[PDB]
C-alpha cells in the first residue's frame, strides 16, 4: 500500500549497499528525459530511445551521477530499425556533463556523432563512442581524458557503418593518457598502429582493420599489456559472411619476428583471419606466460605439421588453429607436429575446418602425455573414417567433439564475435558425435568406450530397430542424445543395456510415427531403472503399441509436438492411462499436442506426484477446471497460447496446491465473480495478452493478491470508466510486482482514455 | 447496382441450367431457420448450426424444395464441439415434411434423433440418418419410404457414438422397398445380415459390424448386386488405432463356399479385416464380371503364395492383399504365387505390410505379362535389399511404389475411410524409393531405369557431395523429388546429367546450410538448360559461396524458410543481385524469411519477366511501394502475415502492371485518401484481418471497384458511426464479390452496433 503512485517510465531499483540509486529507462519509447527522476540517482540508463539531444537541464539536478548509459538513441541507419529511423544524429549542446563531478562512465555508443564529446568532467574512468561517426582522432580533442582507464572508439568506420575515408590519429594521440588500460579501435579501417600508445595499457583490440604490416617498435613500451588482437588484418575471404577484402598478392599480416618482445605480460594473443602461412617461433622468445592463442583463419595446415613454435609455449592454455585448410585438397589424414607434445599446461585444443578424410590413433600420439588436456575439438572436418576406441587413451578429458563430419560404419565466421547489442558435459567424459553420418550401431563401435558419461548421436542416420544390444560396453553412460535420428522401437528392450542412463533424448525421431500401421513399444521405460529425464519431443505419435508407460523413476516426462488429440480420440479409453504408472513423475510437458479438448480421464489417468503440467500450444477452447482436483501435487499449470475463454467460478474449489497459473495469450473477456476468493496458496498468475476489460475486488481480493511474486496483465482491453475506480487505484498504489506498467498496461478506451496507461490515470471525475 | 441489399445469411446461388435456387446456410452459427428465405429454394442446406427443433413453420413456403440438408445441428457428444455441446436432441414435430411434395433428398444426420422420422412425403427417394441414436429397424417405420431408392443409417452404434445394445432389424424389414439400391448399416454392432433383402439393392455396406457368421442364403436373391462391403466383422486387431475387438478364438467371418453364387453383377468385394486365413476358390464361381477385390488385413501371407482364387478373375482391374504378414516373422523374400499371371485385366496390385527382407527380379514374374499393369505398391515392408535395375522389365508401370522401406546401397488403419464430416506421376513413369534408407548413390544403381520420367528420393539418409555422375543414366528424368536429405553442394556441377530435368526439389536439405564455413554453390542451375522449377524450401540458407543464381529457362523458384535477412544484412550488397540472373523467372516465392525490411537494391536486383512475388510471413515491418516501379511485369504482390501499417499513397503510381494485391493480416488501420485512384490494372484485393475503422469514397473510385472480382474487407475494425455513412451504404448496395458478409464484415462500435452486421446496418439517423 504506497501512498504516492510511481509515474516515471523507469524501473528504480535501491542498492542501500554501494549507495546506488539504479533508474533504468531502457526501451521505453522516450522523445525526452523523463521528469521526476530522483536526485539521488546514481546510475542513469536511457538506451533505446530517440531523445534527439542532451543540454545542461537534462541532468541539472542529478549531480550525484556516476554512469549515464546513453546508447541508441540514434543507431547507424544500417544498424538500426528501418520502421522508425532516426531523422538527425544527437545533439550535445556545452556544459551537459561539465557539471557531474562523480561521472565515473559515460556511454555514447551508436548515436552518430561526428566528434570525442567534449566538456566531461575528469572523473571520467570509462568513454563508449562505438557505432559513431568520429574517424579522425586529435590530441586536443583527448586533452579532457586525463583520468582515463578505457577507451572504446571501434565500429566507427567500417561496412555496416562507413566513413568512406581512412581512419586517422593524430602522432601520440594517446600517449598521455598516463591512466589508460584499455583501447578498443576495431572495425574502424585503421591502416597503421597508433603510436606512442601510454605503457599502462593492458588490452589493445586492433582487429577488423586495414593495418597492413607491423613496425618492429608499434608494442616496444606495452610491458604491462595481457591482451592484444590483430585479427582480421590481411583477412582470409573464402566464404566469408560480411564483406572482406583481402591484402594484396595474398600476403600476409607482416609481423617482424621481434614484434612482440616487450610484451613480457602477455596472456592473450589473437592472431585470426590474418592469411599467415607460418609462425616464427622468434616470435615468442619473450613472451613466456601466454596462456591464449588464436590462429584460427589462416593458411597453416602445412605449419601445423612442423609447429617448431609450440616449444616456446609451455604455460599455453588454449591453442585454436581452426579453419586453416588448404582450398580444393581433401588431405587422406591430420599431421599434427610432434611439437604439440611440449604444450604441457593446454586444456583446449580446436582445430576445426583443417578437411582430412580418416582419423587414426597414432596421428593424435604428439597429445597422449598432455596431462590437463580437457577439451578435444575436430569438429567440421569431413572425416570418413574413425576408430571410436582410440579415445581409450584420452579418459581424462571431458570432451571430445566430433561434430558435423562424415563419419560411418556462427563464431569462427562472424564478423565481430564481440560486438556490442543496443548440454551434458556436466555429466562426465562426452563424446559428441553429432551431425554426422552413422546409419547403423553395434557394440564393437564403442569398445574400449565404457568410462563415457554422455553420448551424443544427434542428428545421425540410423534407422534402426535397437534390442538392447547396441550399446552393451556403455556401462557408464549417465546421458544419451539420440535425438535426429530413425528409431524404429519394435522392442521394448531398446536401450535396457545402458544400465546407469539417468537422461534420454529420443525427439524428433518421427520417421516410423509418422508411417500407419507398425509397431511402436512406449512401455520400453520400463527396463531404465534409474532413468530420470525422457525426451520425446516432435516425434508426431499418434499411435502405440503399448497402453502404459511405466517407471518407477522418471521425474521429467517431454512429449511436446506429438498428437495425444488421436490417441486420446473421444470414445477410445484405451491411452488415457499413458503417463500413469510413472509413479515418480512430476514434470509432464504436454504442450503442441492439438489438444482442442481434453477427454474425461486424463486428469484421473496423471501420475500422482505431478507438479508442473504444461498444456501450452494445443489450441484449448474448454477446459472443465474442477478436474483440476485431481492432481493433488500441481503447482505450476501451463495454459498458455490456447483459446480459453473463462477461469473457473472458484479457484480454490478447483485445486489446494496451485502456485503459478500461466493464461497468457487466450481469449479471456472478463474473471468470474469470486475467481481467486480463497485461493491462498497462489503465488504466480500470467492474464497477459488475453482480452480482458474489467477486474472487480471480489474476483481479486487484496488478501491474495498481495501474496503474489508477480501478476502480469499487459496487452488486454481494459476500460477506464468510472466502474474501473478500484482496479485502476490497486494497480497504481500495489508493491506487487506487474510487469510492463508504463508501456502495455494501457485504456483502450473511452475516447480521451484510449492508449493512456493505467498507472497516470486520474479518475477525480468519478467521486465528486 | 443492388435496389435491394440481401441482408439472408445465407449465399443465395442460382443455376438457371437445372432449374435450381441454391440457399447455402452452412456454419452461419444460426439458433433459428432464417426468416426471407426465397419461396423458389429448391436446396435447402442448415448443415452444422444450432437450430434446436423442426415444425410446419420451418418449410411453410417452401413447396418447391427438392433437398433439405440439416446435418449436424445436434451431433453427438463424442463427435461433436466441446466448447459448444449440443445441450437437447433435435425435435421434429408433426407435419414438418409432409406438404413438401416435390422432396427429393433430406439429410438429418448427426442430430441425435431416437427413431426413423415419419409423416415424410412419397417422392423422397434419399433419407439419411447417420450418426444419429436410431439402433432398432421395424417394418412399420418403414412403410412411408415407399419409394426410397438411397438409405443411409449406419453410426448409429459404435465407440464414437454407442447405443449399448446389438443392433436390431425386424425380419423383412427392407423387402417391400421395391426401390432402394442403396443400403448402408455400417458401424452400427449389427450381429447377423437382414434378411429377406429387396432384389433392386445395388450397394450394400455391412462393414464395422459384429456379423460373426454369414449364412448361405443371406444374399440369395441379390442379382443386381454390384457393390458388397463386409468389412471390420471379426476384425484383425493388432496396431489397431481404434478400439477393436476380434472374434473369440480368432475366428475368421465365416463365408460359405457358395455365399456369393447369386452376385451375377458384383464388381466391387470388400472383405478388408475379416481375418480370413483363406480364400477359397469357389466363391468367385459365378462372379465373372468381379473389378475390384479388397482382401487387406487379413491373415493371408501364406495364400498370397497359393492364391488359386486368382484364377477365377481375369476381369480384376484393382487387388489389394496389403498388411497380411504374420505377427513376429521377417520372411527372408515375397512369394508371389504363379496365379498372379492369369489376372489379365489388372491395373492395380497392392501388397503392403507383407514384410519380407529382399526383393529379388524373379519374386515378380508372375507379374510380367500383365499387360496392362499400371500400379505396384509395395510400400511398409521393411524391405532392405532391391535391385532397382528388375523395373526394366515394367517399364509400361505408371508407378513403382517402394515408399516406406530401408533399401539401402491414413488408409489402412482408418476405422471408416468413407465416413462422412459435418505429385509427379504426371510426368510418366515414376519410382516411388521415398522415405526409404538410401545414405549413398552410384550411376550403376539407376542402370536400365532410363526409361524413368520422375524419381521420388524423398526422405532418404543421402548426405553426398553430387558431382553430376550419380545420375547417368536417367536420360529422359523431368522429375527429381530429393527432399529431405543432406545434400551437400560442393560442386556447381550437381544434377547436370540430368539433361531433361524440369523439376528439381531440394527443400529440407538444411543439414550442410546449417554449418557455418562450408561452400554452397548455389551458381548449379547454369547447366540444367530445361529446368522450369526449382523448389529449395526449408534449407535455413543464411549463405552463399556464389553471388548470382543463373538459368536461361527457369520459370518458378521457392526459397521460402530461409534467411534471405542475413544474406541481405544491411551493408552487405554481394547478394543484392541473387536471381537477378534467372532471366525467364516469373514466380519467386520469398516468404518465411525474416526479412523485416527490405534493403535497398532488392527490387532491382530482381529478374526482369517477374510475375508472381510473395514476400509473406516474414515481419515486414515497413515497405517503400515506390520500389515497385522497378518490377513492370508484377502481376501479383503476397505480403500476407507481415506487420504493415501503411499502404502506398496511390497504387496507380507504384505499379502500372499490379492485378492482386494481397494484405491480409497486417495492422493497417486506415487507407491513404487517393489509394485506388486510377488503379486500372487492379483485380483482386485483399485487407482482410487489418484494423482499419474507416474507408471512405476517394480511396475506392467506383470505376476501379467495378473491375474487382473479389474485394475482402472482412475482421477488421469498423467503426459504424454517421462518418462511415457511404462506406455502410456501398457495402449495402454493392455488386463487387465481399466475402463472409453475413459473419465476419461486423461493426466493432459505438455502443449499440458493437458486434452488428454491416449488411443489417440501418443509419437513417445519420439524415434526418
Ligand atoms: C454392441 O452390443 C453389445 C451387446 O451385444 C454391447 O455390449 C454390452 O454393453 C453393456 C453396457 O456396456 C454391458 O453391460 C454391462 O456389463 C458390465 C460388466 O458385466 C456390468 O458391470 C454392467 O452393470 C452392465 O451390465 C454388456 O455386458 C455388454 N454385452 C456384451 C455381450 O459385451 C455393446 O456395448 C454394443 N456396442 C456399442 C458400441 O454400443
Ligand atoms: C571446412 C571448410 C570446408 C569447405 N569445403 C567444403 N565444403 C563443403 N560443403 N563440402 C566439402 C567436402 N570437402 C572435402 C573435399 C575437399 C576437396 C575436394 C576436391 N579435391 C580433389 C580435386 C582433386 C582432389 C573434394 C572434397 O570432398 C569431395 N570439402 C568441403
Ligand atoms: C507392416 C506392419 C509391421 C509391424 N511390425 C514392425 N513394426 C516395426 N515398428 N518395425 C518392424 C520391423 N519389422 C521386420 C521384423 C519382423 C519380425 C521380426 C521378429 N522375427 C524374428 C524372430 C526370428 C525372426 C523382426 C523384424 O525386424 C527386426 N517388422 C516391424
Ligand atoms: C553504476 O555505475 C558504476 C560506475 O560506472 C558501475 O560500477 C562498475 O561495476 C562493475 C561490476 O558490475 C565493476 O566491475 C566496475 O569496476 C565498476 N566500475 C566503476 C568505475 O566503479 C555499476 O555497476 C553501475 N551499476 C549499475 C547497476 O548500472
Ligand atoms: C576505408 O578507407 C578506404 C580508403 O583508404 C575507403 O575507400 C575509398 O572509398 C571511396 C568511396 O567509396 C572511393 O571513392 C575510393 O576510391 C576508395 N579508395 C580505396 C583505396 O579503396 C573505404 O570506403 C573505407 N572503408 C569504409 C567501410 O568506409
Ligand atoms: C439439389 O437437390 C437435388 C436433389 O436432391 C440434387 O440432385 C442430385 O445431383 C447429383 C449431381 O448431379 C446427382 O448425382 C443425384 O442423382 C441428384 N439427386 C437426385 C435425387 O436427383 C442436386 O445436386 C442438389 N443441388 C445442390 C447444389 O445441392
Ligand atoms: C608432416 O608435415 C610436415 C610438414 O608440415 C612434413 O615435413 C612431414 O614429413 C609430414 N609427415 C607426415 C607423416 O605426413
Ligand atoms: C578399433 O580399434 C580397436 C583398438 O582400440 C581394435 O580392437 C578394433 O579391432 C578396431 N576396429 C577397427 C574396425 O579398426
Ligand atoms: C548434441 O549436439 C547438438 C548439436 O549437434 C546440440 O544441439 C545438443 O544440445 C547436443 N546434446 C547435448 C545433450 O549436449
Ligand atoms: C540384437 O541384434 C543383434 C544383431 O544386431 C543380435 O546379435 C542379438 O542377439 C539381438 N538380440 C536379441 C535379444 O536377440
Ligand atoms: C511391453 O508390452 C509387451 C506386450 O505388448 C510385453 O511383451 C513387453 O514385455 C512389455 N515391455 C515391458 C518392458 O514391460
Ligand atoms: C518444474 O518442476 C521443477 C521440479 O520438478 C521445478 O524446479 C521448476 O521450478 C518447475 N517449473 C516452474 C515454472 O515452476
Ligand atoms: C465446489 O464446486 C462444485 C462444482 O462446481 C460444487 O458442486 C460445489 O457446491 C462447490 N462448493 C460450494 C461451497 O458450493
Ligand atoms: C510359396 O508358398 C507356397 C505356400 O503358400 C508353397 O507351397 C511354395 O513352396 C512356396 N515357394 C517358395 C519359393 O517359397
Ligand atoms: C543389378 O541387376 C542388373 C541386371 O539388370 C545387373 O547387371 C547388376 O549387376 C545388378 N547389381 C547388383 C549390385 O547385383
Ligand atoms: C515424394 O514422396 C513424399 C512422401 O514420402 C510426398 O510427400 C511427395 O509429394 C512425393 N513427391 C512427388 C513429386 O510426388
Ligand atoms: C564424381 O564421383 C564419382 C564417384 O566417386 C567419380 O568416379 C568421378 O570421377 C567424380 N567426378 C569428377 C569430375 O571427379
Ligand atoms: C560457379 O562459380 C564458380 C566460382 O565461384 C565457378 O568455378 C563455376 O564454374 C560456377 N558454376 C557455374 C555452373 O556457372
Ligand atoms: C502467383 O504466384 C504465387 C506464388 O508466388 C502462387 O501461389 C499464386 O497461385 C500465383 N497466382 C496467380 C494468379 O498466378
Ligand atoms: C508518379 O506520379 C507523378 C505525379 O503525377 C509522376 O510525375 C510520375 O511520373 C509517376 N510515376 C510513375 C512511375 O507512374
Amino acid at each position: 500500500a504506497r501512498w504516492f503512485p510511481k509515474t516515471l517510465p523507469c524501473d528504480v531499483t535501491l542498492d542501500v549497499s554501494k549507495n546506488h540509486v539504479i533508474v533504468d529507462c531502457t526501451d521505453k519509447h522516450l522523445t525526452e528525459i523523463p521528469g521526476g527522476i530522483p536526485t539521488n540517482t546514481t546510475n542513469l540508463t536511457l538506451t533505446i530511445n530517440h531523445i534527439p539531444d542532451i543540454s545542461p537541464a537534462s541532468f541539472h539536478r542529478l549531480v550525484h551521477l556516476v554512469e549515464i548509459d546513453f546508447r541508441c538513441n540514434c543507431v547507424p541507419i544500417r544498424l538500426g530499425s528501418k520502421s522508425n529511423m532516426c531523422p538527425r544524429r544527437l545533439q550535445i549542446k556545452p556544459r551537459s556533463f561539465s557539471g557531474l563531478t562523480y561521472l565515473k562512465s559515460l556511454y555514447l555508443d551508436g548515436n552518430q556523432l561526428l566528434e570525442i564529446p567534449q566538456g566531461l568532467p575528469p572523473s571520467l574512468q570509462l568513454l563508449s563512442l562505438e557505432a559513431n561517426n568520429i574517424f579522425s582522432i586529435r590530441k586536443e580533442q583527448l586533452t579532457e581524458l586525463a583520468n582515463i582507464e578505457i577507451l572504446y572508439l571501434g565500429q566507427n568506420c567500417y561496412y555496416r557503418n562507413p566513413c568512406y575515408v581512412s581512419y586517422s590519429i593524430e602522432k601520440d594521440a594517446f600517449l598521455n593518457l598516463t591512466k589508460l588500460k584499455v583501447l578498443s579501435l576495431k572495425d574502424n579501417n585503421v591502416t597503421t598502429v597508433p603510436t606512442v600508445l601510454p605503457s599502462t595499457l593492458t588490452e589493445l583490440y586492433l582487429y577488423n582493420n586495414m593495418i597492413a604490416e607491423i613496425q618492429e617498435d608499434d608494442f616496444n613500451n606495452l610491458n604491462q599489456l595481457q591482451i592484444l588482437d590483430l585479427s582480421g588484418n590481411c583477412p582470409r575471404c573464402y566464404n566469408a559472411p560480411f564483406p572482406c577484402t583481402p591484402c594484396k598478392n595474398n600476403s600476409p599480416l607482416q609481423i617482424p619476428v621481434n614484434a612482440f618482445d616487450a610484451l613480457t605480460e602477455l596472456k592473450v594473443l589473437r592472431l585470426h583471419s590474418n592469411s599467415l602461412q607460418h609462425v616464427p617461433p622468434r616470435w615468442f622468445k619473450n613472451i613466456n606466460n601466454l596462456q591464449e592463442l588464436d590462429l584460427s583463419q589462416n593458411f597453416l595446415a602445412k605449419e601445423i605439421g612442423d609447429a617448431k613454435f609450440l616449444h616456446f609455449l609451455p604455460n599455453l592454455i588454449q591453442l585454436d588453429l581452426s579453419f586453416n585448410f588448404e582450398l580444393q585438397v581433401y588431405r587422406a589424414s591430420m599431421n599434427l607436429s610432434q611439437a604439440f607434445s611440449s604444450l604441457k599446461s593446454l586444456k583446449i585444443l580446436r582445430i576445426r575446418g583443417y578437411v582430412f578424410k580418416e582419423l587414426k590413433s597414432f596421428q593424435l600420439s604428439p597429445l597422449h602425455n598432455l596431462q590437463n588436456l580437457e577439451v578435444l575439438d575436430l569438429g567440421t572436418n569431413f572425416i570418413k573414417i574413425a576408430n571410436l576406441s582410440m579415445f581409450k587413451q584420452f579418459k581424462r578429458l571431458k570432451v571430445i567433439d566430433l561434430s558435423v563430419n562424415k563419419i560411418s560404419p556462427l563464431y569462427y565466421f562472424r564478423y565481430d564475435k564481440y560486438a556490442r547489442s543496443c548440454s551434458c558435459y556436466k555429466y562426465g567424459q562426452t563424446l559428441d558425435l553429432s551431425k554426422n553420418s552413422i546409419f547403423f550401431i553395434k557394440s564393437s563401435d564403442f569398445q574400449h568406450l565404457s568410462f563415457l558419461k554422455c553420448l551424443n548421436l544427434s542428428g545421425n542416420l540410423i534407422s534402426q530397430t535397437l534390442n538392447g544390444s547396441e550399446f552393451q560396453p556403455l556401462a557408464e553412460l549417465r546421458y544419451l542424445d539420440f535425438s535426429n535420428n530413425r528409431l524404429d522401437l519394435l522392442h521394448s528392450t531398446a536401450f535396457e543395456e545402458l544400465r546407469k542412463l539417468e537422461v534420454l533424448d529420443i525427439s524428433s525421431n518421427s520417421h516410423y510415427f509418422q508411417s500407419e500401421g507398425i509397431t511402436h513399444m512406449l512401455n520400453f521405460t520400463k527396463n531404465l531403472k534409474v532413468l530420470q529425464k525422457l525426451m520425446m519431443n516432435d516425434n508426431d505419435i499418434s499411435s502405440s503399441t503399448s497402453r502404459t508407460m511405466e517407471s518407477e523413476s522418471l521425474r521429467t516426462l517431454e512429449f511436446r509436438g506429438n498428437h495425444l488429440d488421436v490417441l486420446w480420440r473421444d470414445g477410445d479409453n484405451r491411452y488415457l492411462q499413458l503417463f500413469k504408472n510413472l509413479l515418480k513423475l512430476e514434470e509432464l510437458d504436454i504442450s503442441k499436442n492439438s489438444l482442442s479438448f481434453l477427454p474425461s480421464g486424463v486428469f484421473d489417468g496423471m501420475p500422482p506426484n505431478l507438479k508442473n503440467l504444461s498444456l501450452a500450444k494445443n489450441g484449448l477452447k474448454s477446459f472443465i477446471w474442477e478436474k483440476l482436483r485431481y492432481l493433488k501435487n500441481l503447482e505450476t499449470l501451463d495454459l498458455s497460447h490456447n483459446q480459453l475463454t473463462t477461469v473457473p467460478e472458484r479457484l480454490s474449489n478447483c485445486s489446494r496446491s496451485l502456485k503459478n497459473l500461466i493464461l497468457k495469450n487466450n481469449q479471456i473477456r472478463s474473471l468470474t465473480k469470486y475467481f481467486l476468493q480463497d485461493a491462498f496458496q497462489l503465488r504466480y498468475l500470467d492474464l497477459s495478452s488475453n482480452k480482458i476489460q474489467m477486474i472487480q475486488k471480489t474476483s481479486f481480493p487484496e488478501n491474495v493478491l498481495n501474496n503474489l511474486k508477480m501478476l502480469l496483465l499487459h496487452h488486454n482491453r481494459f476500460l477506464c470508466t468510472c466502474d474501473a475506480v478500484w482496479f485502476v487505484w490497486w494497480v497504481q498504489h500495489t508493491e506487487v510486482t506487474i510487469p510492463y506498467l508504463a508501456t502495455d498496461v494501457t485504456c483502450v478506451g473511452p475516447g480521451a482514455h484510449k492508449g493512456q496507461s493505467v498507472i497516470s490515470l486520474d479518475l477525480y471525475t468519478c467521486e465528486l
